[PDB]
């Protein structure tokens, strides 16, 4: 018999949570939104931009699909942990950047179907559902029984995913009821890419995979296959890009480095090996310049030339760096 310790993951909570009063939380469609801010001042950033999204992209013609994801995302925030980074809070950013970089993008967003659209706003908004604020390497450190359960890369990817599909399945959340099982079963599949691709060990392989598609032209938005991998672009960048909405809004998000001082802290608890640079850096500035350097940055460089219509993020990245630097030294 397999001896593994008790999961540091919480099973999902399927109970129905009573949503929470959203108000007009000023375009939804700006790159500037401060989610942090938002959620200082409402009950729910995530509700109210759930709400706004499925409204701004007509997303139900019945009351009861809407009553369905009004419970979906109350329930789904309620299965988020009260973690620093890995939040309610990142998933609310998540999404909105997700509609917002969509937005932004007329090739794409002309051809984009409904049921595409739910299924971007529905991934970007479980993407990280029941993050314990710990990575796929500590899990698999630690023998988690969620990376036994999961297996290959993108353990919690894996594990987000198949969390989402359950809160799905509740009768009073299932607002994609009325599909018939072939418009289901691509909502799914759609919803399985997105959220498969947020994994940061495919990050390389991505930029280097959709730099190809550049050089070879670009997307070909009539193209289903080429919309999912566009889709799946700017949700991953959305998901890493809240450094690129401007200089006050990246130094909320350093909360990030919080979870790798904790996860650093648990290592060293636990007697493991500590993980090169999660301890708290001496110079927090200096620390975030190879993050954008390597990982943003290219990104942004990326979706600009492939969507010419996304400039201001880079600028914005350019801008922190030059701060960053200029403070480092
Ligand atoms: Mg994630
Ligand atoms: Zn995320």
């Amino acid at each position: 018999t397999r001896r593994l310790p008790p999961s540091i993951v919480q099973d999902t909570i399927l109970a129905v949570v009573p949503p929470k009063s959203c108000a007009a939380i000023v375009d939804l469609r700006d790159w500037g939104f401060d989610t942090f801010e938002v959620a200082s001042r409402v009950p729910s950033v995530l509700q109210s931009v759930a709400m706004h999204v499925a409204l701004a992209w007509d997303f139900f013609a019945s009351q009861e699909e809407a009553q369905k994801w009004a419970f979906l995302v109350a329930a789904v925030e309620n299965n988020y942990r009260p973690n620093p980074y890995h939040n309610a809070i990142h998933a609310a950013d998540v999404l909105q950047g997700t509609f917002s970089l969509v937005s932004a993008a007329k090739p794409l967003m002309e051809h984009l179907t409904p049921l595409e659209c739910k299924a971007a706003a529905f991934a970007a908004l479980t993407h990280d559902v029941c993050h314990p604020g710990r990575t796929n390497a500590f899990l698999a450190a630690v023998q988690d029984p969620v990376s036994f359960k999961f297996s290959g890369k993108g353990t919690l990817e894996q594990l987000h995913t198949a969390t989402a599909f359950e809160l799905l399945n509740v009768t009073e959340f299932d607002f994609t009821s009325s599909m018939d099982n072939a418009s289901f079963l691509e909502f799914k599949n759609i919803v399985s890419h997105l959220i498969g691709h947020t994994d940061m060990s495919l990050h390389s392989e991505t930029v280097a995979k959709h730099g190809a598609k550049l050089s070879a032209g670009g997307f070909d938005c009539t193209c289903k296959e080429d919309r999912l991998e566009a889709l799946s672009l700017l949700l991953h960048a959305a998901d890493i890009g809240a450094s690129s909405r401007g200089v006050a809004i990246a130094r909320k998000w350093l909360v990030i480095l919080q979870e790798f001082a904790d996860q650093a802290e648990d290592e060293r608890r636990r007697g493991l090996p500590v993980t090169p640079g999660f301890e708290t850096p001496s110079s927090v500035e200096k620390s975030q310049i190879p993050f954008l350097d390597f990982f943003v940055i290219p990104t942004f460089d990326l979706l600009h030339q492939l969507f010419p219509s996304i400039e201001e993020p880079l600028h914005n990245l350019r801008k922190l760096r030059e701060l960053y630097a200029a403070k480092a030294g």
